[PDB]
């Protein structure tokens, strides 16, 4: 609905709020099929131009194969192995004899078929692409007798065509050891995975989900590589399930406060630790520290939780009051007032100090607001670009409303002297405890 | 000009100089436009080959547009959109009605053409493909009959040609969600870039620099996904301004600066932080931590300002007297002698500890020079490898001259027992002054 | 041979041995050549559409030769150049006069050549596409004359096919500066890469390696560009000499070890540092932090020493006695008592504090057991998945024997008051000293 955000002057951070979240949960997996031909060399004296073009694309269809069967015979591990077990264990499940038979019965008259296999898992396999038919309907009439037939340019135009998603597989499969993602429209075509997303066990609600954000799905799908077995090409396509849907998600954004004093070497300072997205999930709080694992569009979030941690609800309480004991809210300290700016959903922090030039600018006004030395935020609303030194960035020009929570700078509540600047994940109660102790030692004596 | 190098012995670290810097400061945007055929399935009975292939491409071709139309009703959000502003403003800009119709007449009769804007904008667009022109002309009469004529084999292939680069535009814009950089050559043509470069308002030394560094140029491009509307696919084309021209631009190179001791667990080490390029940069100086936000090609630098932080020029003279006043010279503190090696512009740095065999060599004399326990540094006159423990490194044959500092370690300034060994983002005058107070701890008692 | 896995409870983390090592030590290098066609434009009044489509073919094969004059011109320096000294040093030999000359001559009758440089090296070239012959023999005849020769359709199609891996490998070498890694099989062939193994100077069970893991060879190559002259196109392919092999290698596995008191902001955390890859070699232990510098295969690792540092063989003593005096075993500390996962070889290791619902399942039993707050461990034997908070990881099902090596949590051995919470590359004797000094400034007062 309506994106908001608030920025609080107390902890020079800002909460984007008002996001609909979708973390994925669960895998949905299929099998994509393409059926080979078992052909070895046929070779007759042939020398007509359009006998040895057919010869070449053939060529490059029997390496193709071999690579993939040399891809197959030794597959290197990822580190995402920890994702992708829903579809391994097919890869181990076709690789029992028998199974690649019985998909290959199932999508014996049509293209997509639903298959029971040996392991109890109910899945969805389709044929892509079917070169056994048109390598023996085609091509083995050329080339498979004393002399070989002549075939019509127009059938060499076409082997090349079909040939060529499958050379292409096998440059995507090759370069990255049978795992790819996100899956191409060569591993699967943006019709052949809306018709997927369409067959698949959920509600019309979130097919429309999906089928919305497609680019999304395909980056966070994988594409595994199975088997090349009896005229049968099999890979696996993992889809995510997102079984969390419309929860309400937020971005922390956080940036250094410091005190501004005129003498360089008297001024401590302080930020609020684990900025990014935060969803709420099953009575606790998803967060997701790394960036690339939340995709955004618009007001929606679409999260995976395999890199995500799992915090208690009273996390976001470091939003609205940090020196709440429910909560142990976590900064980090330094001397290192190095002026910065933080681009927010709905405007900019802007932290500001020594000598630097801060400013906020409309495109037609110029320079609208001139920051002074502390921590300080600006709304999108009449703000183009912020200027921080001799770096420009820009305002995300999006639709919201922000909230400007006025408050006493935390950092003034400390006594420099006996300040601890040295803290990387360290709590506002760590922080008072080590003060308690280091006014101990100088208070005794 | 002549690229120099100087290493500090005193603290293990070096400074390349003499390199001339291009920052980014401005964007350039252009508009670039694909006449596309506003086409409906015409299907009459056909079968002879050529026709089928025919429409087999015009189903890649229908598909390609439907694909950027989901592509551009739903846009993901790119951490990038701080630096995009001045494009995406053009798609919001052509978005409107009527606008999208003022650039098709600008390049009715031409392929390039500036057009002013609704908003001011006196952008250049570009016809890079015409597939309005293309289809209604050579392929509807075969489609739009009651049956379908027959098209000769040239009009076959040279369609799967037209049809290739929006296949792949579709294809980079599909799996990037709308952002792609760099600017492959699908996106614009060298020969469209270098044309777009003449066209561009700069100096005529500034155009032969783009165009003699045009993969650099690329690399700090963007294309952003605008809108497929009324036969026409727009797209914007953001290409860096170096507001900073031939600026000194310097490159840190730091070195971790242990006491060498015989007894483990009684040494401690020091390393110089901030290593990386700095520019020389409107009365300041731009530091660039990140690796990639420099590319370099022999004596020229070109940053992007975007990831950048502004420091005083002061900030240069850790490298002449790290003990200055004008600047707080920050290092981080250990107690891990581990050995390592940095290869720099002109040569090594080598810090060599414990039983590490550390050693530079020749190719055809073999060991050169045996460093001792410490951190030293060779120039690359007469060295090709440098060797630490099991690792060789190559040293950069690029010539220049290297000065070497002599000077004592500042690790053996201090007294061991009451060093700070614990210490990221700290002062020299930080570490002085936790010296001067766990001194008088112990002092007092 | 057989992977086997220890758990120590003592220190939460696991090692992972059994692993055969292959260390890259050195490099390999191969000149690969394009004969091409030094034409200037011949135009003549043609129309046909065949002609038509082979001077557009040939536009395009003249912009690839330009494209590729534009990027030898200025070659953007990478921050690998400290790993291709041994090819560029050849591309430096390829600019000298008379040496491409050298290698025009000794592939003039064969595709592949030794050849002595002038420089004593006796590289191995090779000529992968032969346009020169192809253009001048069956394209000029059609385009040098008062009017132009009608081609075949066959010439025209085989003429995009043979331009195709020209424009393709100009496509690679333009976006990334000349060095591309891994080297795609636009830069060689499968087949051109098992040949280039077998007349490789090595052993049959090194060549029989190399080829049963060629993917993981190509992600381990570099394909830098050299020179386009005199109607060559040259390029040098580096690829890995594995010094080491078969030596033994094991992965470290660590994560937080905290106490599990009831209030928060009482406990305290420890977590053993340099969790990775090791490796035997040469009397020492090369270490390897980044994760992507071990690629691997089954019970095979593939390291790349220019990633590693060099430890003595004493660091594996932190596994079974970390309180050794004969190596100095690091740890961080701090008081986040998050919980978290780690997915191992053949099992996993749970770090579960709080509230957190932790616990391990099988697929068809369902939960199978639930950890108590510490950190623990369970084996891949008859577990499937691991959850931790909202998070489900998979188990790898790979075959091995796991060890559980009971012992008591170091963590407890230390007084809260007086721990160290904040130290990232400290030693355990360093936390110890630490200990000495805050008791003792307690003690005496
Ligand atoms: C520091 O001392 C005050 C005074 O009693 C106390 O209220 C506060 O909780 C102490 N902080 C910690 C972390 O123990
Ligand atoms: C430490 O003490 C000396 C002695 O007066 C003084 O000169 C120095 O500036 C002090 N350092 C700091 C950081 O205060
Ligand atoms: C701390 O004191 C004990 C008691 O003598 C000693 O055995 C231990 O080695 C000391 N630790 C360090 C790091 O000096």
């Amino acid at each position: 609905q309506n994106i908001t955000e608030e920025f609080y002057q107390s902890t020079c951070s800002a909460v984007s709020k008002g996001y609909l979240g979708a973390l994925r949960t669960g895998w949905y997996t299929s099998v994509i099929t393409i059926e080979l031909s078992n052909i070895k060399e046929n070779k007759c004296n042939g020398t007509d131009a359009k006998v040895k073009l057919i010869k070449q694309e053939l060529d490059k269809y029997k390496n193709a194969v071999t690579d993939l069967q040399l891809l197959m015979q030794s597959t290197p591990a990822t580190g995402s192995g920890s994702a992708i077990c829903s579809g391994v264990a097919v890869c181990k499940v076709l690789h029992l004899e028998g199974e690649v038979n019985k998909i290959k019965s199932a999508l014996l008259s049509t293209n997509k078929a639903v298959v029971s296999l040996s392991n109890g898992v109910s899945v969805l396999t389709s044929k892509v692409l079917d070169l056994k038919n048109y390598i023996d309907k085609q091509l083995l009439p050329i080339v498979n007798k004393q002399s070989c037939s002549i075939p019509n340019i127009e059938t060499v135009i076409e082997f090349q065509q079909k040939n060529n998603r499958l050379l292409e597989i096998t440059r995507e499969f090759s370069v990255n050891a049978g795992v790819t993602t996100p899956v191409s429209t060569y591993m699967l075509t943006n019709s052949e995975l809306l018709s997927l997303i369409n067959d698949m066990p959920i509600t019309n609600d979130q097919k429309k989900l999906m089928s919305n954000n497609v680019q999304i799905v395909r980056q966070q799908s994988y594409s595994i590589m199975c088997i090349i077995k009896e005229e049968v090409l099999a890979y696996v396509v993992q889809l995510p399930l997102y079984g969390v849907i419309d929860t309400p998600c937020w971005k922390l954004h956080t940036s250094p406060l410091c005190t501004t004093n005129t003498k360089e070497g008297s001024n401590i300072c302080l930020t609020r630790t684990d900025r990014g997205w935060y969803c709420d999930n099953a009575g606790s709080v998803s967060f997701f520290p790394q960036a690339e694992t939340c995709k955004v569009q618009s007001n929606r979030v679409f999260c995976d939780t395999m890199n995500s941690l799992t915090l208690p609800s009273e996390v976001n309480l470091c939003n609205v009051d940090i020196f709440n004991p429910k909560y142990d809210c976590k900064i980090m300290t330094s001397k290192t007032d190095v002026s910065s700016s933080v681009i927010t959903s709905l405007g900019a922090i802007v932290s500001c100090y020594g000598k630097t030039k801060c400013t906020a600018s409309n495109k037609n006004r110029g320079i609208i607001k001139t920051f002074s030395n502390g921590c300080d935020y600006v709304s999108n609303k009449g703000v183009d670009t912020v200027s921080v030194g001799n770096t420009l960035y820009c305002v995300n020009k999006q639709e919201g409303q922000s909230l400007y929570v006025k408050g006493e700078p935390i950092i003034n509540f400390y006594d420099p002297l006996v300040f601890p600047s040295n803290q990387f994940d360290a709590s506002i109660s760590q922080v008072n405890e080590k003060i308690n102790q280091s006014l101990a030692f100088i208070r005794k004596s």
